[PDB]
């Protein structure tokens, strides 16, 4: 849900600073959405990307499985016998 991108080799290398896969670039500070369900934050030579799904946890994942679901770009868990009903959760991570 979240990892570090080092100006020592970041993909699609092209300012070497901190370019989109959009292909546009952007000012230091500055935040960017990508991928229409990613985020991340461009900095003097480093960059820190994050999703914008959030992930189940304390939860019975053995009665409740999770689905995933592009138009809201999140992660839902219902249970196996009755997919309508939603599973209980401890918490989200995001």
């Amino acid at each position: 849900s979240c990892y570090f991108i080092p100006n020592e080799g970041v993909p699609g290398d092209s300012t070497r600073k901190c370019m989109d896969l959009k292909g546009n670039k952007h000012p230091i500070n500055s935040e960017w959405q990508t991928d229409n369900c990613e985020t991340c934050t461009c900095y003097e030579t480093e960059i820190s990307c994050c999703t914008l799904v959030s992930t189940p946890v304390g939860y019975d994942k053995d009665n409740c499985q999770r689905i995933f679901k592009k138009e809201d770009c999140k992660y839902i868990v219902v249970e196996k016998k009755d997919p309508k009903k939603t599973c209980s959760v401890s918490e989200w991570i995001i």
